[PDB]
C-alpha cells in the first residue's frame, strides 16, 4: 500500500486526471485561438507559473519573517523577503518611507483588509460608484440590497462621473465629502480609461483628514514601467493585484507610508500610523498561513517588472490601446470620455441601437473575449449598454498598433452580425435574440465566418507560458 | 518585442536564479526533516502541476454558466468537475449539498460563512484559541480582539474540562443558554479527539444556532472515511483544501440544501444556506476566483477518492496511535491522555521545561514541531507542551516503527534542552538562547542528533519531486 | 383679544377645564380611599408639587450652571445648584468624590445616558434579568424579540436568581462575566425583596474591569435615611429615580465617582473619566432644555430626605414590610426568598392553586392596587403578586396596620378561589365573565371593598385637603 | 410617646406648604417670577404657561405609575389616569383637526429631544441614515449633529447622519441640494423641522424627495406647533408621515412631547396589494417598552388642559398676534437699518444679520442681558467660525402672550436699537478687539455702565406695565 500512495503522489498530471489534463489542454488552445480582450486578463510568464507550481505551497508559515509562529521557515523567510524587496524596488519606493504586505490573497481582501485596519465597523467610505467604474470590493448598494459586504460592514457612499465629459466629477467629490465626513477615500477604478487626478484627492483628503487609498490594480503594470504617473506621489495606502497589467500571479500587495509624517505645534515627530495596523489586520486579523508559492512567483513577476523589455511592453499597451480606440471612433462607435490615456476603453453602443448583452453573445461565438459593462445613462443595472475591451493580454502576444486596428474591424464585423440577429428577431426580449442566434442558418455561418478569421488573426502569434509544438489540441 | 516573449516563455532557472535556488533549498529542508506540524503535508506532483498552469490567467467572476465575463467554457468545466468531485469526496447527495469551491482559504472561508449567515455583531461560539480552537472562530485576550472575527461579531469561547482535556460540552450547554449565540463552531485545530457533533446538534437545535463544522485539520479522515464525518449532522461544513486533505491552499464551503427535515419546515421549506454563502463569497467579499487552485483542487478531490488514500489516512491514524503510545512509555504526558486522531498534544510540564525551549532545539535538529498552550498554563505567551503529528511524514511513506523512531528523537532532543537549562545561568528565557548558541559541549550534542534525524529521513522518498535532479544532495 | 387670552392664561383649573378638575378629584378620591400597595408608588408632598407646579417651568437653560447657553437664567442657577449640593448631602457624599447630575428626565433614559456615556454602540452589559427581578432599562429580550431597546444599542446578556433560595446567584454571575466580558454591571432590581450584594458585585468589576452600575431607584429612599446598606461605597456611578422610595417628584439623578481614583504601578495619579462623559451624554448627548419645574421640586424633595422624620417615615418602611411578610406567611403563603429586607414583598402564589392575574383583579375589584410578578416555573399568566409599603407608609399606616391589609389580602385570594371554582371554564375570560356575572361573589367583592375603603378612608389624606374633595363619600 | 409623635411629624412635613418647608426655594422662585415681569423676553422657544396647566402639572396625578396604554397596563389603579391619556390623545387629534382613523398619537414622550430618538429607534435599525437640516443654520441637535473635533449628539452615535444646508445667497433651505445630496446618501429618514428659521417648510417638496427616496418623512414642528394648531400656517400633516413636537414653546403646554403617526392605508403597491402605514405599533413600543418607563401623568394631564386651550378662539387670535406683531417687529428694525437673514420672516422669529452695523452678535446679545432683554445670537452667512456668530436671533411669542401688540413691538425694536447703539460705542473705547477687551470695557466705563443702567430702567418700566402671566402681582414678593 505505502508504495502505492507514494507512486500516486509523484506522478504526473497526464497520468493522474486526464480529465483535468484534457481541460488545461483545451485552455491552452483557447488562449492560442482567441482574441483575449477582457482589460483584466494577461498572460503570466512560465517562470512565475513554474514557482507558484512548486514545493513553497507545502510550507506553514503564519506571522512574517523572522517572526513566525512555525520553525521551518529560513527559505521562506527569504521568498517573502526577497518579494518585499523587489515590490517597493518595483514602484523605485524609498524603504524608510514605504513598507508592504505581500502576504493579502487577492485584490478584494486587500481592500477589506486596509478598511479593517484603520476603520472601525460602520465608519465612512467614498468610492467611485461602481456602474461608473467602481469596483464591488469598494463598497456597492442598489436601491433594495447591499451588494459588497464593504457596505455591510462600513458605511460607503459613492462619487461619481460628469454626465457630459465622462471623466470623476472632483468638485462634486470634494462637496460631497465635506457633508458626508469620509475617514477613507479610494482613488482607484476598474472600468475608467482616463488618468487619476492623484493631487486632487488628496487635497481633499487633506482637508478631510481622510486616509487616501490609490487601488491601482488595473494599472499597476503601467505605473511600474513608469509610463503614467504613479500613485505612489500621493497616496497614504496603495493596493493592488498582482495580476492584471502588473502580469504576476494572482495575488495582491499593499504599500503603505511609515515613518516620519510631519512635525507637530510643539516640534515633536508625528510618524505615520498604517503599518503595523495593516500587517496586523491581514495576520492574525483575518488570513491564516500566507500562500507561498504565490509569495514566490510575485517575487518573480516583480524582477520582471524592472527590465526594459516590461517598459516597452507596457509603452505598448498604452499605443495599442490608442490606435484602437482611434479605430473604433473611426467606425462610428461612442467611448465613455471620448478615448483613452489607458490600457482600456469602454463602449457606449446606444447609439448603434443595441445592448451589450446581444453584442457580447456574438463575440463569445466568435471567439473574442470581452465583459458586458454598464455605461452612463443606463436605466438597467441588468441591461449594460456597453462594452469593455482592453490591450493587456493581446500585446503580451506581441500584437502592436496595426494589429489592434484589426481587432477593431472584427469586434465592428461581430456588432454588425448582433444587428442582424436581432433585425431578425421576432420578439424584443433576450430570449427571442438568442433563438435566432441559434436557428438562423445564414446567421450561424456568418458567425462562423468571422470565428475562423478571429482564429486564423490570433493564431500567428507566438503562445505565452508554454509551446505549440506540445498543444494536445491544435485543430 | 521578441526579446519580452522570450521572456515570457523561459524557464524560472534562466530568469530568476536566486528565486531557483530558493526553491532548491527548501527542496533539501523537506527532504531531510522530521515535519511534524500537524498541519502540514506533502502536495501531489499532479496538483502542483495544474496550480502552476495557464488557468491562472484566466477571469472568471461569478458561478458556472453564470458569469461576467466571455471565454469560460473551460473553466467552467473545471468548477463544475470540481463541486462534482468535492461533493463524492464525502460521500454527500447533491440534492442535500452544495458546496462552493471559491473561497481562496479556510480563514476568509469562515468569515463568509459568518458575513452569509450573521448580521454584523450577531452572535458565535466556538472553542476557545488555546484550549484547541481558531484564530477565524473569533479570540480577543484581556487588551485586544486579536481576530477581526471578534471585532465584526460578537465572540464568545467555550473551554475544555481541565480534568479530562476534553470538550467541556455540558458548559458549552449551559453557556449557550445564557449567551443565545446565532451560530456554533464545531472545529478545532489543536485538539487530539473526536468531536461529539451529537451534542453539538442538540445544543444548536435548542438555540436555533447553525450548527458549522469546521472541519479543516481532520477533513483527509473524513473523505477517507476512518473518522466519523461531520456530514452527519452539520448545517455547513468549511475546510481548508490543504493541510489533512493534502491539496492546495485553497478551502471549500459545504451546505445542506433543497428541503428541511419535516419538523424544520415552516414560512419556508427549504433550506436557506446556498444562495447567501455563494452571494458572499461573490459579490460580497471576493473577485475572481483563482482558478488555478481550483483545478489543482479537482485533482486533489479525485485522489482523495482512491485506495492509496485510505490506505494514507489509516496509516496517518495507526502511526498517531503508535506515536502516542510510544511517548507516554517513555514519560511524556499527552493532553487528553492519547489520540484518535492525527496529532499529540505533549504537555511538558512533568519534565520541567516548557514549550518554548524544546521548540528551539527541535528546531536545531531539523524537527518541525510547534509549542503549545497546556491546561493549566498561566500564561498563553509561555506555552508549556509541544503539538506534533504525523499527516506529513506518513505522506513520505514513515510507519509504526519509523515513528517510534521518530519519538526516541524528539525525547533526545529534550534531554539536551533540559541540559541547557542546566548549564543556563539565568532563568529567562534569552539565557537558555545564549546557552543554546556558546556552549560547546551541547553544540555537538545537538549537531550529532541532528545528523541522526536527517540520516533517517533522507532515506525515505521524496514528494512531488525528483531525488536525482535536485541541487542540495548532499 | 387681547384681554381675552390674558384671562384664559390666568383663569383656574376649575374654570378653564372642569374635565380635567374632575379626573383629578377622582383620583384624590381613589387615593384617599385604597391600600395602594403597589411598591413603587408613593405619596409625594404639597411642597414639592407646588414646586412643580410653579413658573420655573417658563425658561429654557440648556447646558449646565453657570454654562448656559441662554442668558436669564440667574434664578434657574440657584436652584440647579442648590439641587446638586443637596442631592449629595442626602447620601452623605463627598463633593470631591462624587458629582451629580439632576437633569435626566426619568429612571429609563438615566440609564441610557449613563450607557452611552461609557460604552460604545453594541458594548457589553451585564444585569439582573427582567423576570428574574430585574428592570427594561438594563435590557431585555426574549428568544424572539428584542424588548428593551438597550438591548438593540448595547450587547446585553442577563444574570439570574437562584431560584432554589430567591437570592441573586453571585456564583453564577461571577462566572459569567469571565465568559462574556461585560464592560458594565448593573447592580439594581425592581421586584426583589433582598439587599444586594454590593461588595460581590465591585469583586467581580474590579476582575474584569468593568463599570460597577448600581441602580437604587426602588430602594433610594431607604439608602438616603441611612437604613440599609448604601451602594455608593463600592458603585462607580448610580442611578435613581426621584419618585418612588425617595418620595420626590418624577424625575432622576445620576451620581459618578470623580478625582484621584488610585495610583497606578508607576507612582502615577489616574483620574475618574465618568463627569465629563456622563454630563455631556446628559446634554448635548441625548435631551435638551432642562425641566427647571421637577429640578426645583427636586430640591425640595432632597432637603426632606435630610430630616428625621423622613429617617423615622423609612424605619417605619421597613418594620411594615417585615410585619406584613411575617403575617402572609402566618396565612400560609410562600414568599420569593423566604422574606424581605426591604420595603417590597413578592407572593408566590403556586401553593394556593391560583395566578397573580385572577388574584390582581379581584383586588382591583376591591380597591387594592398591586402589581403582578412571575415566579419560578412562569412563561402565561404570572404566578406572583408583588406588594409593598412606602405608599400606605406615607398615610401612617403601622404594623398593626399592615397586619390587617395582609387579612384583606388574603380575603380577596379567597374570593379569587370562589370564582375559579365557579367559572366553569378555564380561561381567564371565563374567570371574568364569572367574577362580573355571579351575583354572590359580587356581593362579597363589595363587602370586602366596603372594609378596604372603611379602613383607608380613616388616615390623613397626603398633599390635599380631604374637607375640600369634591368625592367625600 | 416618640414613634406617633414621628409619625405625625413625617405627615405634617408631607402637607405643609412650600413656603413653610423650603423657604429657600419659595424665595427662588419670587425672584424668578419677579424676573418674568420685569423682561423683553425675545428667546423665540420661550413662553409664559397657564395657570390651569401649571396646576394640573403640580397635581396628585404624578403620583401614579401607570407602564403600558390606556386600557392596556400592567397592574392597578389606573381608571382615572387612563381617563386623562385618553382625553389627552383625543385632545391632541382635534388641536390639530386630525382623522383618528389617518393618525393615531402617542403623548408619554417626556420631551422633544428623546421623542425624536424614539421616532429613530422605532422606524430605523442601528447606523440607518438620517438627514436633517445643519444645526447653525437651523436645524436641532436631536436630528444629529458632528464637528471637525466630534459627534456632539448622540443621534450621530447611534445613527449615521448628514446635513443639508441653507442656500446662503437666499436664507431658504437649498432643496435642490437637499435632492441631489439625498441621491448619494440613501436617507432613511428626512427631518423637516427648524428652530432658528424664520421660514416656513417647503413640505411639498420635502414630500417629494422622502417618495423618490422611499425615506420616511419626519416633520418636527416644535417651533411652530401653535400656529398650526391655530391654523395660521400650513400644516406639516397635510404631507409628513411622522410628527414629533414639544408641548411648550408656541404650543404654550407643559414641558413634554407628543409623537403623531399616520394609519392605514399607504398605497396599493403594484401587485395589488394593500400596503398599510407601520408605524403606530414600532413607535408606541419604542416609547415603552423600549425606552421610556412610567409616563409622567401630570404633565400628560397638564397636557390635556393645554390641548384644550389650543382650540378657542382666544389662543387663534393670540397666534395671529405673534404673526403680526413679528411681521411689526420686522418692519421696525428694516426701517432702522438692518438686515434680516432671508429679507424677512414667515413666522414667530427674525434673524438679524449684524454685520453692515459693524458688530457681532455676542457683543450685542451681552448688552441686551445688561438691560434686561433677552435674546440669542446666531451664525449668520459670512461667519468665520460658528463660535463668532454675526448675527442675533429675536421672537415674538412670549411677549405677546403678556399683551404685547404691534406697536408694542415697533418699541421693543427701539430699544433693541439703543442697544446696540450702546454696544458700538463699548467696542469704540474698547483697549483691544477681543471679545475680552469688550467686557473689560463694559464692566468698567461708569459713562456705559450708566447707559446701560437707564436703558434697563425704560425696558423694565416698559415690561411692568403688561399682566403677569400664571401668578399674580398682588402677591409677589418683590414689587419692585
Ligand atoms: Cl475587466
Ligand atoms: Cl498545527
Ligand atoms: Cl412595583
Ligand atoms: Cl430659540
Amino acid at each position: 500500500s505505502r508504495s502505492s500512495w507514494i507512486k500516486q503522489l509523484n506522478a504526473s498530471l497526464d497520468e493522474i486526471d486526464p480529465e483535468v489534463a484534457d481541460i488545461i489542454e483545451l485552455e491552452k488552445a483557447r488562449q492560442w485561438k482567441g482574441f483575449e480582450l477582457i482589460p483584466s486578463e494577461n498572460f503570466t510568464s512560465l517562470s512565475v507559473m513554474q514557482a507558484v507550481g512548486s514545493v513553497m505551497t507545502n510550507k506553514y508559515s503564519e506571522g512574517y519573517p523572522g517572526a513566525r509562529y512555525y520553525g521551518g521557515n529560513e527559505y521562506i523567510d527569504m521568498a517573502e523577503t526577497l518579494c518585499q524587496k523587489r515590490a517597493l524596488e518595483a514602484f523605485q519606493l524609498d524603504p524608510s518611507k514605504w513598507g508592504v504586505n505581500v502576504q493579502s490573497l487577492s485584490g478584494s481582501p486587500a481592500n477589506f483588509q486596509v478598511y479593517t485596519a484603520l476603520l472601525k465597523p460602520h465608519e465612512r467610505i467614498m468610492a467611485l460608484d461602481l456602474p461608473h467604474g467602481g469596483h464591488l470590493s469598494h463598497g456597492y448598494q442598489t436601491d433594495t440590497k447591499k451588494i459588497s459586504a464593504v457596505s455591510i460592514f462600513f458605511e460607503t457612499m459613492p462619487y461619481r462621473l460628469d454626465e457630459n465629459t465622462g471623466y470623476i466629477d472632483y468638485d462634486q467629490l470634494e462637496k460631497s465629502a465635506v457633508l458626508f465626513r469620509p475617514k477613507l477615500i479610494v482613488a482607484g477604478a476598474s472600468a475608467y480609461a482616463r488618468l487619476y487626478d492623484y493631487a486632487r484627492i488628496r487635497k481633499v483628503c487633506n482637508k478631510q483628514k481622510a486616509v487616501m487609498l490609490a487601488d491601482m490594480a488595473h494599472i499597476s503594470g503601467l505605473v511600474a514601467a513608469g509610463v503614467i504617473p504613479s500613485p505612489f506621489e500621493y497616496a497614504d495606502v496603495v493596493t493592488t493585484t498582482t495580476h492584471k497589467s502588473l502580469r504576476g500571479p494572482r495575488g495582491a500587495m499593499i504599500f503603505f507610508r511609515k515613518g516620519l509624517k510631519e512635525i507637530n505645534k510643539q516640534g515633536k515627530e508625528v510618524m505615520y500610523d498604517y503599518e503595523d495596523r495593516i500587517n496586523q489586520a491581514v495576520f492574525p486579523g483575518l488570513q491564516g498561513g500566507p500562500h507561498n508559492h504565490t509569495i514566490t512567483g510575485l517575487a518573480v513577476a516583480l524582477k520582471q517588472a524592472r527590465t526594459p523589455e516590461y517598459k516597452a511592453y507596457q509603452d505598448q499597451v498604452l499605443r495599442n490601446c490608442s490606435k484602437f480606440a482611434e479605430t473604433l471612433l473611426a467606425k462610428g462607435y461612442d467611448l465613455v470620455s471620448g478615448g483613452t490615456d489607458n490600457h482600456l476603453v469602454l463602449v457606449n453602443l446606444k447609439n448603434k441601437g443595441i445592448d451589450g448583452s446581444r453584442v457580447e453573445k456574438v463575440l463569445e461565438l466568435v471567439h473574442i473575449a470581452a465583459n458586458k459593462n454598464t455605461v452612463p445613462g443606463d436605466v438597467s443595472a441588468m441591461v449594460p449598454g456597453g462594452i469593455r475591451m482592453g490591450t493587456p493580454a493581446l500585446t503580451s502576444r506581441g500584437f502592436i498598433e496595426e494589429d489592434f486596428a484589426k481587432v477593431a474591424e472584427y469586434f465592428d464585423l461581430a456588432v454588425k452580425i448582433a444587428l442582424k440577429i436581432k433585425a431578425e428577431s421576432q420578439g424584443t426580449k433576450l430570449k427571442d435574440f438568442v433563438a435566432t442566434m441559434q436557428s438562423n442558418e445564414k446567421l450561424q455561418s456568418e458567425m462562423s465566418k468571422l470565428r475562423e478569421m478571429v482564429e486564423e488573426y490570433a493564431k500567428q502569434f507566438p503562445t505565452i507560458g508554454f509551446e505549440k509544438e506540445t498543444m494536445r489540441y491544435k485543430e
